[PDB]
C-alpha cells in the first residue's frame, strides 16, 4: 500500500490497462462500496445497480476521491483508505458518517471519458 497525498492509502486489488488514467476534469464511471474503519457499510452504488459518474479533480467529490482516483487505470479495482481531513472531517454526514471518520472505499474504474 502506497501513501499518497494527505496520507490517503491505496491498496491495489486487481489491475487496469495500466495505461488509461483519469486526468483533471475527466468524467469517470465508478462502482464503489463505502465502509467505516470498523467494516460497517454505509453506501454502495453496486446495491443501486447504477455506477457513479463525476468529473475528477475539480471539487465535485471529497478530496480523498480527487487525489485517489487519478492514480487508477481503466478496469482497475483498488481500495482507498481516507482519513477524516480528506473526507468529511469533524462534521460527518447525517446518519452515515460520524465526526472524524476514516473511510474505506472499494472502487472500480469502469470507464474514463
Ligand atoms: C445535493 C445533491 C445530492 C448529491 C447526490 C448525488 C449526486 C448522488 C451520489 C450517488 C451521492 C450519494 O447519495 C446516493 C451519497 O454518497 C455517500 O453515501 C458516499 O458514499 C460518498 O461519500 N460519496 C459518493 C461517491 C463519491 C465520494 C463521496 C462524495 O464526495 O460525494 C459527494 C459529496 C457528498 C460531497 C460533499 C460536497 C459538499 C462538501 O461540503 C463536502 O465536504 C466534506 C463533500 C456527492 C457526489 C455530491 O457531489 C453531490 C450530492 O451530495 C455520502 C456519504 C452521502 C451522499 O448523499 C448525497
Amino acid at each position: 500500500s502506497e501513501v499518497i497525498e494527505g496520507n490517503v492509502k491505496i491498496d491495489r486489488i486487481s489491475p487496469g490497462d495500466g495505461a488509461t488514467f483519469p486526468k483533471t476534469g475527466d468524467l469517470v464511471t465508478i462502482h464503489y462500496t463505502g465502509t467505516l474503519e470498523n467494516g460497517q457499510k454505509f453506501d454502495s452504488s453496486v446495491d443501486r445497480g447504477s455506477p457513479f459518474q463525476c468529473n475528477i479533480g475539480v471539487g465535485q467529490v471529497i478530496k480523498g476521491w480527487d487525489v485517489g482516483i487519478p492514480k487508477l487505470s481503466v478496469g482497475e479495482k483498488a481500495r482507498l483508505t481516507i482519513p477524516g481531513p480528506y473526507a468529511y472531517g469533524p462534521r460527518g454526514f447525517p446518519g452515515l458518517i460520524p465526526p472524524n471518520s476514516t473511510l474505506v472505499f472499494d472502487v472500480e474504474l469502469l470507464k474514463v471519458n
